[PDB]
């Protein structure tokens, strides 16, 4: 019964394989956080300068 | 010993599949690539006719 | 040969280890939901706060 607790861990190590190569897929559909970190920056940026140039042109009207 | 063995890899496996299991929870906290791709797209788009808007007002003023 | 199968099952489990030290990793490197959620709200409402002040100018202009 060595190979009845054999047979369950080989069935076990082919789950895992399965569940880590799905895993390995979701991952590369996920978003690198430097990649939101520098759109936002650069929008955020572009934001900031047009407040201020509404701002500006508030004071002349 | 190769009991000995076959403990060792049973607690080995054990452990895969907790590791596996906390994983699987993290990756599903993460943000989705299109979804960074199209909330940003949108944000761009707005942002870009803003300045084109204050642009032309201040040309006007 | 139970051996045989022991040493392919004590192999798989090396490489899966390794398979799962590295998806943790690329994991820890990926964006929070909530970050992209929160930090997209913050750009939308000062996006559509301009808009808003940018139409106003328009019809005092």
């Amino acid at each position: 019964q060595l190979e009845d607790k054999v047979e369950e861990l080989l069935s076990k190590v082919y789950h895992l394989e399965n569940e880590v190569a799905r895993l390995k897929k979701l991952i590369e559909n996920k978003a690198d956080m430097k990649q939101l970190e520098d759109k936002v920056e650069e929008l955020l940026s572009k934001v900031y300068h047009l407040e201020n140039e509404v701002a500006r042109l508030k004071k002349l009207v």
